[PDB]
């Protein structure tokens, strides 16, 4: 399951209980095109990234986490190791996404 953080306290929380492990964070809107299209995609991905976290932030329901984040587009995927930010990349591509999570999993 994508766990949706609301807060920058859950935030904080989610990428402690990740420890080790790559965080891949979702920042969308319900509204965003591109959004609506590769969300079933990325739900789908714990099936192939089994020791990988994944997180989703509505930009709508949380705008200062999303402002703290530095998103500008979306979807906007951004990537955690041990709580720092190590890449992001914006937009709904399969092929990106896959290639991203890999270099870093």
């Amino acid at each position: 399951s994508v766990k949706l953080i609301e807060s920058k306290e859950a935030f904080q929380e989610a990428l402690a209980a990740a420890g080790d492990k790559l965080v891949v964070v979702d920042f969308s809107a319900t509204w965003c095109g591109p959004c609506k299209m590769i969300k079933p995609f990325f739900h789908s991905l714990c099936d192939k990234y089994s020791n990988v976290v994944l997180l989703e932030v509505d930009v709508d329901d949380c705008q200062d986490v999303a402002a703290d984040c530095e998103v500008k587009c979306m979807p906007t995927f951004q990537f955690y190791k041990k709580g720092q930010k190590v890449g992001e990349f914006s937009g709904a591509n399969k092929e990106k996404l896959e290639a991203t999570i890999t270099e870093f999993a």
